């Protein structure tokens, strides 16, 4: 009720921990209780956690706040990188 302006989800991929919990159109109001105002803030967050980790993500849908359980996973493009902030 004061122009939040956070982050806009990307997509919903099958066989992923975000599927069924997070959907396209939903925004991120916070993570594990941390308020997100920048995309870079997400880079530090994932950096702290490693592959196989577990992070609680907050998102709002139609005024209905719900938490999403996402698991950090490495990427072939950058194996030395964990969670690039994808849904």
């Amino acid at each position: 009720m004061n122009e939040a302006k956070g982050v806009y989800v990307m997509s919903v991929l099958p066989n992923m921990p975000a599927a069924g919990r997070l959907e396209a159109g939903d925004r991120i109001a916070a993570i594990d209780g941390q308020p997100i105002n920048t995309s870079e803030q997400i880079v530090s967050y994932v950096r702290e956690k490693q592959a196989g980790d577990r992070v609680r993500v907050t998102f709002i849908r139609d005024r209905k706040q719900h938490e999403a359980e996402l698991v950090l996973k490495p990427f072939p493009h950058h194996p030395n990188q964990i969670g690039l902030g994808v849904t």
